[PDB]
């Protein structure tokens, strides 16, 4: 069962991208960028969210889901500037979205009609999310061209 | 045309589980469970008005409606219990899936995008629909196994 | 008796056949834009449901075995041609549903069954006021409908 | 592929285009004392517009390059004769529109871009209710304009 | 008379063609990651859009043929390459903006048409606004692009 | 703080790989129709990954440096066949989060780390309500169990 497997991948891709948001909340953090430590955090949770919601459907839907590891995030070893963690975050939001078209392609091949459905909202979702990023991501490259106005405007 | 005629059969297929949903508050009436006779008759009333949505849209889309005959019920001829009635629901649910199903798969070969995104609404009820009736038999089944027990779901 | 368990399953079959003629008359209305006389034959469908369903529950309190009959297709839609056709056959169907009402009063009375009397009085008067309002209907719409476009513009209306 | 862009910005151009077209309709009942008609062209002008630029931000969101064209002047005000010529120019302008987005889904479709085919779905629903709507007025004003003076009770 | 009717005509074809302008300017704002000013150029072109609306209602009233034209392509967006290019090219925009009114207000007082020259003056007085404001912006963006990374730091503020 | 940073950041994968089994937990009970259990499974599975929050957050301000390590796969869920079997597991979960909170208070109090010790006060007394409320509802359902179908009735309260 492809479409299964791929369910089941999806899960681990929505909590693997819940941690590496956290890690980069971190980074931040330790970092002193208060404001994107919270941006980063609250996208955390909310891919949380994401995972939890493919988890319900899923059960709903008689798809077995056996919960894999969620990696430990490794970008962050590298991080030396509020650039790398922002491309690393658009990165991410690019897997995101193939794995979501992967999933999607194996629903249409099949004929799920429910499983398509359900993830419409997501599709726009994703496109609304890599939109923000590659947005944030201009501006911090940008305004780090000068030294020290990047943090004038971490003030959130 | 294969899409104007399983468009019409959808149609008798919700009135048709709406009077099956009527004929089970019955029988657990005559029966004294009052609680699952309201739920069943809730039911019916859900299923005439998704009913009424297919026909305003086939109005609107210009499909033409006829409606047709709906058959006597005969699963109550034969409960005996409830788990029986509420095992005919399951099957009932798990038909109107499958009717669901057959009308989007035709309307995919049409690439009427129109009729799919009329029923991606449709698609994700009954996913909750078949989880809900498949959940609640789980329970009547586990219940009933000691005497008068079942009882005690019926006052909920 | 089983005479009177019969024509109170008659009854429950003729409410719910009049809530889908209702329902094909909405249909017809709706595909040719009188969305008006639309809208209330789809009202009615559904109130004829409830009573159909308001038998149900009383016949289930009095032991009176229900068990659900066919709802045959309606099929006066096939020759309707104008709103007149229309709401002449719905004036048709509501003197049936008067029929059957006054066929199981008869049989209650015949039995001295006074609580299935006492149950249908309030269903005897709503249909006179049933019969006297299609009646009423009918009378306008074949009235307006001697002038082209008279009735569409009163649809919109009212 | 390169057609889905083309198409992308090709529906950009029939909303302003169809903007217009109301817009003209709008004139001309006004000239000729229709005020209610004349009221409901202009909402739906801005309506029109509104969609074109829901188009607008969604390829800007997706990268889709969007580079706006003229847009075309409406033709068929100089041939309109009464209210009956406008709803009529106004129904094909709507079956023009509702082509379009399917056009354009058939594309999206082909390559399986599902954000496209997502964020479509609304549109082909709202569709079928203006052709519905559209339809329904042009009826009444058919049936209506066979008695002289019977017409202006409509507007209103 | 002549002149004046298609210079009235016309007038409604640049409100619009400034409302598609600043649509243009608002996508390559948007394209570019400026949001803020995106959004300062989209709601102009609603305005604009809106004082064409109000040409086309006054126009119906008092009787002057409104014929609508295209509506040009917007062709200074190939050409843009920084904030201050787009910015540059809304202040010719509106200073045409500004002279077309004149040259209509002008043909208005040659036909002693009063109603005409009353009609606009709440547009020349709108357009002395805008001129101020679009000056105003676009010197503050030439002065904070000497500074690497500095003007976007505005963008999100304002 | 060699064994006080390395301890800080095992609790860290402590509460989230609780997190983890909690919500493995309640995706074995909504599998098997006891929403009621499965409810408060994931509400349990959000706090866990609030404490795992808080301590991050309590170590991004005391400079003690956190790296994220993998959150291991759920596995007593192959195992479970009844509800008693899941709340067993969770019991055990509870006591082996008691006892990684006890092994950083040691380290700590070792280390006189005073402001480490203040910040697992109200850990210690959350313990002590969680180990109290799981160790409870385990003993009612191992109680409800011996008559056929009543735990049913009482996951539906
Ligand atoms: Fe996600
Ligand atoms: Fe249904
Ligand atoms: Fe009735
Ligand atoms: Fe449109
Ligand atoms: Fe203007
Ligand atoms: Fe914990």
């Amino acid at each position: 069962e492809e479409l299964l497997d791929l369910f089941n991948r999806q899960v681990t891709q929505e909590f693997t991208a819940s941690q590496v948001y956290l890690s980069a909340s971190i980074w931040f953090d330790q970092n002193d960028w208060e404001g994107m430590a919270a941006y980063m955090l609250a996208e955390s949770a909310e891919e949380r969210e994401h995972g939890l919601g493919f988890v319900d459907f899923a059960n709903k839907r008689n798809i077995p889901i056996e919960l894999q590891a969620v990696p430990a995030p490794v970008s962050c070893a590298e991080w030396s500037s509020p650039e790398d963690v922002w491309q690393s975050i658009l990165e991410l939001e690019q897997a995101n979205t193939r794995s979501l078209l992967n999933l999607a392609e194996a629903a249409s091949t099949c004929h799920d009609f429910a499983v398509m459905a359900f993830l419409n909202p997501f599709h726009l979702q994703q496109v609304n999310e890599e939109d923000k990023i590659g947005s944030i991501l201009a501006k911090v490259t940008d305004e780090n061209r000068t030294p020290g106005l990047l943090r004038s405007l971490d003030v959130v």
